[PDB]
């Protein structure tokens, strides 16, 4: 059972701007997704200090980066707090509306797309490099879900029957044909070192087989 939803108009407008604007410094998408994973890990770590059973779904707090050239995907996995169905359908977009308005105003005043994370909407930078984004996520208080969007105004949400993940989020970036440099080990290593060198969780870059 797949449910289809319309983005709010303002979020659709943000996604079109990210897809259509000429902007060569695309590599910042990875910093933004790693930052979001770090924030999700911070959140489960803090909650676990008052309820240690919140880690019954997995004690390890980490970020994995997994390129797959055969599927042309780059997957960012974290064992953070995860997202509920309400987060995926309503809550994240509600918060993103105000950050989007502020980001758009900043761009008109001279900011550039690399500053997107200062407005809280860095997730959508994934569309600098991905034609489709699939998010598999599991929060302790809800079931495992898959969110997916190729932009164009709509997204889907379904219960996920694939390999259970325990807790956290996997962001699967289906890369555009001209963005396969982000599958190369040396390129991902360069980007992590430049923009994510002080993240407080282990980041493992998997190697392709
Ligand atoms: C990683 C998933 C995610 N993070 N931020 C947002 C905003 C809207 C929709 C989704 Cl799936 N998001």
């Amino acid at each position: 059972e797949v449910e289809t939803f319309a983005f709010q108009a303002e979020i659709a407008q943000l996604m079109s701007l990210i897809i259509n604007t000429f902007y060569s410094n695309k590599e910042i998408f990875l910093r933004e997704l790693i930052s979001n994973s770090s924030d999700a890990l911070d959140k489960i770590r803090y909650e676990s200090l008052t309820d240690p059973s919140k880690l019954d779904s997995g004690k390890e707090l980490h970020i994995n980066l997994i390129p797959n050239k055969q599927d042309r995907t780059l997957t960012i996995v974290d064992t953070g707090i995860g997202m509920t169905k309400a987060d995926l359908i309503n809550n994240l977009g509600t918060i993103a509306k105000s950050g989007t308005k502020a980001f758009m105003e900043a761009l008109q005043a001279g900011a550039d797309i690399s500053m997107i994370g200062q407005f809280g909407v860095g997730f959508y930078s994934a569309y600098l490099v991905a034609e489709k984004v699939t998010v598999i996520t599991k929060h302790n208080d809800d079931e495992q879900y898959a969110w997916e969007s190729s932009a164009g105004g709509s997204f889907t949400v379904r219960t996920d029957t694939g390999e259970p993940m325990g807790r956290g989020t996997k962001v699967i970036l289906h890369l555009k044909e001209d963005q396969t440099e982000y599958l190369e080990e040396r390129r991902i290593k360069e980007i992590v070192k430049k923009h994510s060198q002080f993240i407080g969780y282990p980041i493992t870059l998997f190697v392709e087989k």
